[PDB]
């Protein structure tokens, strides 16, 4: 399963939404993300690297919580 802890790799002064790079993923519908816990959680029927892979490709990794 996926959970995505979005690693804070710049602008860590600052914070930014993560939830529109999921739903670029085919088969997410659903998105939500916690700023203050630092966790960003997906419903879909994606695959599990492709939804790692499209965070990384707004170059913020995540370790799934799995």
């Amino acid at each position: 399963m996926l959970k995505l802890k979005v690693e804070g790799m710049t602008c860590n002064h600052c914070v930014m939404a993560v939830t529109k790079a999921l739903k670029k993923v085919p088969g997410v519908e659903k998105v939500e993300v916690s700023l203050e816990k630092g966790e960003a959680l997906v419903e879909g029927t994606a695959d599990p690297k492709a939804l790692v892979q499209a965070v990384e490709e707004e170059g913020y990794k995540a370790e799934v919580l799995a």
